[PDB]
């Protein structure tokens, strides 16, 4: 894989983040995993959607260094947006993430899947800690 430096500029939410990479403002998904939504048109807002953006609101927000990390497949999917792992200060924001049970490891695509089973490993710490989604 290879880590890179990339600026904050915005989170949208739990898994989306804007952010400045190579000079260019993107919009990056928080690849490998499922945050519940604050605005869904047919839905209103799921239940620990707001506290899963929150968490990575102040994680991406207080960090001095923001890393991106591309995976091994395809970098943009369809709606353009960045396919990659964040890393606020090296700790992985999706690892973070599914550790506090705001998250479900989804959509595992092959060859974007390098750290699938140390997020499916996370998941199941959590889990078994009676946490938040898992409540
Ligand atoms: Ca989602």
């Amino acid at each position: 894989l290879h880590k890179e430096p990339a600026t904050l500029i915005k989170a949208i939410d739990g898994e989306t983040v804007k952010l400045m990479y190579k000079g260019q403002p993107m919009t990056f998904r928080l690849l490998l995993v499922d945050t519940p939504e604050t605005k869904h048109p047919k839905k209103g807002v799921e239940k620990y959607g707001p506290e899963a953006s929150a968490f990575t609101k102040k994680m991406v927000e207080n960090a001095k260094k923001i890393e991106v990390e591309f995976d091994k497949g395809q970098r943009t999917d369809k709606y353009g947006r960045g396919l990659a792992y964040i890393y606020a200060d090296g700790k992985m924001v999706n690892e973070a993430l599914v550790r506090q049970g705001l998250a479900k490891v989804a959509y595992v695509y092959k060859p974007n899947n390098t750290h699938e089973q140390h997020l499916r490993k996370s998941e199941a710490q959590a889990k078994k800690e009676k946490l938040n989604i898992w409540s």
